[PDB]
């Protein structure tokens, strides 16, 4: 994508700013545009009837979602605000528009999504054939590759609860708190407060 | 897509017929191509380095695979023949071009990874939420809408191994042959051989 194509993007979408925790978009609602992150980053969450949430992944400024129901629907999964998030909502006949006029723009959903498919078809093996320390280990090398994840002398620290580990690798905060006991022990990583080092990283 | 697309990338590929369980793609082989699928169908595998295989899925006729390497890469995992099939393989240059001329051919690719996306994100779901039992019973009713799923008056029925859905499922051939006991003995379908019929679906 050009900066000539982003320009017309966010010259045909209605602008909208979201608070950390808010939710952008609810599962099974009726899809009938996409969005644009113009700044800050989401979260996507499935969930079981259960109340456990699972977070499959994480979207940063300048990536599409709630491009799913475009093609063809009802919302895949829960989108919501990791932190701040200045989004560009555009409908589906919009876009599709758009990207008559200009292929790149297509070009470059369909990139992101092979990007996603790769990842996520990379956490059904973790789910499959990994352990939950196993899990753990490969998700805070992951959150390492985040743009949050903060440079540190000794390797990359980053900004994780115990929680949002749980909701990432499927397991209670109370397995993750003990998985990171024991790789703590091995010092491998050094917790303290909602901050964590990851050494060698 | 139209008839006239595919008229076009079936007169700029390379035609190649596999037989059942044929290897067509190398997971980790370098991407260069891409292929569609003129008749038949295809597995997609993954596995870890103890040789334990699991299904990600299938395509069939009229599908395109072999794309995730496209917009940008090392094949992301295994694609074997599940049937003979007729394949047509195009190169990722000759393919940008189609795309160009024509945008819905490549809008045709962008729905495929999409119904892809949501179903990959399903078996996520899956793996994390469902035990043994619940998974074997949404693989089999899954399996009781693909292509090569038979009809009965009882309900629908299949050609399926204990292998193939401990492949999907996640789990040893011994488990899904007692979690088939448990079902059967409940009357939900009935085994014979290498058939199955599921009833009332
Ligand atoms: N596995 C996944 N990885 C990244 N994003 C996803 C995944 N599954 C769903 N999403 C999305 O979250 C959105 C939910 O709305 P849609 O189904 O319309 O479109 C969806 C995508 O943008
Ligand atoms: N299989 C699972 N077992 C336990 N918690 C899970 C599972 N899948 C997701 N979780 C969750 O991720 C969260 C981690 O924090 P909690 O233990 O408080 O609550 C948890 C759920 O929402
Ligand atoms: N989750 C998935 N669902 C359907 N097809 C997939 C999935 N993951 C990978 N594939 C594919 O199998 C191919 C392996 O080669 P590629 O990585 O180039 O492109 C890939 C897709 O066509
Ligand atoms: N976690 C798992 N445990 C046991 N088998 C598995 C797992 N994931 C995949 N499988 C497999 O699916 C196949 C089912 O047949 P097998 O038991 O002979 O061999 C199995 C493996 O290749």
């Amino acid at each position: 994508m050009k900066l000539k194509h982003l320009d017309k993007l966010l010259a045909h979408c209605h602008r909208r700013r979201y608070t950390a925790k808010s939710t952008i978009i609810y599962a099974g609602d009726r899809c009938e545009t996409l969005f644009f992150i113009i700044k800050g980053s989401v979260t996507i969450l499935i969930e079981d009837d259960d109340g456990r949430e699972m977070i499959i992944g994480y979207l940063n400024s300048g990536d599409f979602f709630g491009e799913l129901g475009l093609f063809e629907q009802e919302r895949s999964a829960w989108v919501r605000a990791k932190v701040e998030c200045e989004v560009a909502e555009i409908s589906y006949a919009k876009f599709r528009e758009l990207s008559q006029q200009d292929s790149e723009i297509l070009y470059t959903l369909g990139s992101q999504m092979a990007d996603r498919l790769r990842k996520t078809t990379r956490k059904v093996g973790d789910l499959a054939f990994l352990d939950v320390t196993g899990r753990v280990a490969r998700t805070l090398l992951d959150l390492c590759q985040q743009p949050d994840a903060m440079t540190h002398p000794d390797g990359m620290q980053i900004k994780i609860t115990r929680q949002e580990i749980g909701r990432i690798v499927g397991c209670s905060r109370e397995m993750v708190g003990r998985v990171l006991k024991s790789l703590e022990e091995q010092g491998l990583v050094h917790v303290k407060g909602k901050t964590m080092v990851v050494f060698g990283t």
